[PDB]
């Protein structure tokens, strides 16, 4: 389920990955796991598209990636081809504080679901974790992470 | 908060580790991490004490250990010296379905607290994890895991 009345142009800017859930532990287990990306910045495009830069631990460095997400019939759902994903769902956001999105493979959504809570500042906002919490309620997550500001300044 | 009116003689038997939480992500992350033990059988003693056997993955094996839990002035609290812990608090239990317990080192509860949901049967039991969740609210856990029945039957 996605997000009504979402101007993606208003999410733009630097962001922080506060919480992560995933339907398969193996997706998040170990910092070498896929779908363990760490969002950096949101930069949508005049034509409505959305470009995400983030970090991953691949080799023994914290590599940085850049996914481009083309807009669709649905404002809140985007197409990608990274991390073996092809859907990007924005669940909810007030633009100023937090952003809630998921990633999933349409081929098998259930076993590919990864969801993060994004934050504008690298400080805890429990207000968000709650709305992240209710959002994950119906969602079959078996692994859950969430990071501290000290953690928030660290690379990967 | 612990468990009042606790007949430790009634918790004895086989159990399954359904969900795993820990105050420190490093405690649970990766299949090698400490405090990623999987409780096997619970056998209290005539003297009131409680003897617990479980598995942990150390080398390329599913290792088996045996933690012994001394009773204390508190009926619900037992003392151990394993997994880098020194305390075992049993939070809640019906004896027949679920048991909720935690581990923590008094030296640093914050950085050692790990809490498990235990089940008599190798099946997911939504009834129990709900009571697990309410416990975890007041608990500062930064990592959450939970397994499927398949996983529950597997060795490690």
């Amino acid at each position: 389920q996605t997000m009504k009345g979402l101007d993606i142009q208003k999410v733009a800017g630097t962001w922080y990955s506060l919480a992560m859930a995933a339907s398969d532990i193996s997706l998040l287990d170990a910092q070498s796991a896929p779908l363990r990306v760490y969002v950096e910045e949101l930069k949508p495009t005049p034509e409505g598209d959305l470009e995400i830069l983030l970090q991953k631990w691949e080799n023994d460095e914290c590599a940085q990636k850049k996914i481009i997400a083309e807009k669709t019939k649905i404002p809140a759902v985007f197409k990608i081809d990274a991390l073996n994903e092809n859907k990007v769902l924005v669940l909810d956001t007030d633009y100023k504080k937090y952003l809630l999105f998921c990633m999933e493979n349409s081929a098998e959504p259930e076993q590919s679901l990864v969801c993060q809570c994004l934050v504008r500042t690298p400080e805890v906002d429990d207000e968000a974790l709650e709305k992240f919490d209710k959002a994950l309620k119906a969602l079959p997550m078996h692994i859950r992470l969430s990071f501290n500001p000290t953690q928030l300044e660290e690379q990967c």
